[PDB]
């Protein structure tokens, strides 16, 4: 089990370039089996989820290589089954459903253990499908969709906002007959993408990042070129970095647009941002920062996906500053680890009393969760000593050759392979 050894303290400063978001990338890849002509996707991140998608592309007819891009060509998809073994490593695989559907009238996706489509009282993928005139069912295995003919647009109210749903259903409406409105729609910038990539297409979508989405189908959607948008976690990731560590980053290839909440946030942290078109720098002017308060909730607001990240932000910070989350309300395994680091913290109800203190000491602390676990690797950097983070295939699997970004930046990392 990989392990990455941290010597601290460092200061990180100089220049990253932010990978393309495979949050993004992967219902683009999905969104591509509606593609009648060739398309590449550019600027997608070389992450395990996308092999496991371009494998379980390829069992559909799809044709698919890749590098920076993903070349694809939908033309051909003749088998309309997800299997198992394909699918047992990624959720994502659901969004195979509802294209398939849509562009040849039938399709299916194992459900693997653990798996919880159709466990909701309402599950929107099922929903929003069976809302356009599929039939669904859930059987050996599997979460079977069907529709005699084309898919009809309709009226969708989604009872609770689902970026799984909101690309199943928009990506499904692209050829339904009629007019397809999405209410309470997701709004991430993920979503925004793939309403764009749609476009590209040829599709007619509107309100793309707003709460309601309105989709004209057409009959059938031809190729492009497309490039998929930044990673802002990714992003946000290492604006902190600079920021708990007194230095000077700029991010290349960014968008700051989607992370207007985290700009902000920093900016009461003490942080010394500026903005262009492509790019975000961030300086501390070799201060602490200070510390903050923070409350997660849907995009636009400030993402849970960089709740821990400013959790390590205020344990280091001047002053006391709180934590709250508003969507994962237990998201907090960050904590007891950055605690034998050193950190000051009390855990209540749903949010975190963070009582920042000058500097931490390495430890051996160990996250499951993704973001956690490269907070945990940045505490490192700026912790006293060393520290080893175990499983980081975690961080791995989410952000594209963070060693290497992270030294380059100053980090002293290592990756040694089981103890």
């Amino acid at each position: 089990m990989d392990k990455f050894r941290v010597q601290g303290p460092t200061r990180l400063q100089g220049e990253v370039t932010i990978s393309g978001a495979k949050n993004a990338a992967l219902p683009i890849l999905f969104a591509a089996l509606l593609a009648e002509e060739p398309v590449e996707i550019q600027n997608v991140p070389k992450l395990k989820d996308i092999d496991t998608t371009m494998k379980l592309l390829t069992q559909l007819g799809t044709k698919v290589e890749r590098x920076g891009s993903v070349w694809i060509d939908a033309s051909n998809v003749n088998n309309f089954s997800a299997p198992y073994d394909l699918v047992k490593t990624m959720r994502a695989s659901i969004w195979a459903l509802g294209p398939l559907v849509a562009r040849f009238g039938q399709g299916q996706v194992s459900l693997p253990g653990g798996c919880a489509i159709g466990a909701r009282p309402v599950d929107l993928h099922i929903f929003g499908l069976e809302k356009l005139g599929a039939e669904i069912k859930l059987e050996e295995g599997y979460v079977k969709a069907s529709v005699n003919g084309r898919l009809k647009g309709a009226h969708i109210v989604m009872d609770k906002v689902s970026v799984g749903a909101t690309v199943t259903i928009m990506s499904a409406a692209t050829l339904a007959e009629g007019t397809t409105i999405i209410e309470n729609a997701a709004r991430e910038p993920e979503i925004v993408d793939t309403a764009n990539f749609l476009v590209a297409l040829g599709a007619k979508i509107s309100g793309q990042g707003t709460d309601r989405i309105t989709i004209e189908g057409v009959e059938r959607l031809g190729g492009g070129v497309y490039r998929v948008l930044p990673d802002r976690i990714e992003t946000g990731t290492f604006l902190v970095a600079a920021a708990i560590s007194g230095g000077k980053i700029v991010c290349r290839n960014a968008q700051p647009d989607t992370l207007d909440a985290v700009l902000a946030k920093l900016r009461e942290a003490g942080a010394d941002i500026e903005t262009g078109e492509d790019w975000i720098s961030l300086d501390m002017h070799g201060k602490r920062p200070k510390a903050v308060t923070v409350r997660t909730a849907p995009h636009p607001a400030f993402p849970t996906d960089m709740q821990a990240q400013f959790t390590l932000l205020n344990l280091v910070a001047e002053g006391t500053g709180v934590i709250t989350e508003t969507i994962f309300e237990n998201r907090f395994m960050h904590v007891p680890e950055l605690i034998r680091m050193g950190a000051h913290a009390e855990i209540e109800s749903n949010t975190v009393i963070c009582h920042g203190v000058e500097k931490l000491s390495g430890a051996q602390v160990m996250a499951t969760d993704l973001r956690a676990s490269a907070s945990l690797v940045l505490a490192g950097c700026i912790a006293e000593g060393t520290t080893v983070v175990d499983r980081i295939y975690h961080i791995d699997r989410g952000y594209e050759r963070i060693e290497d970004k992270l030294r380059a930046l100053g980090a002293n990392i290592e990756r040694v392979k089981g103890e």
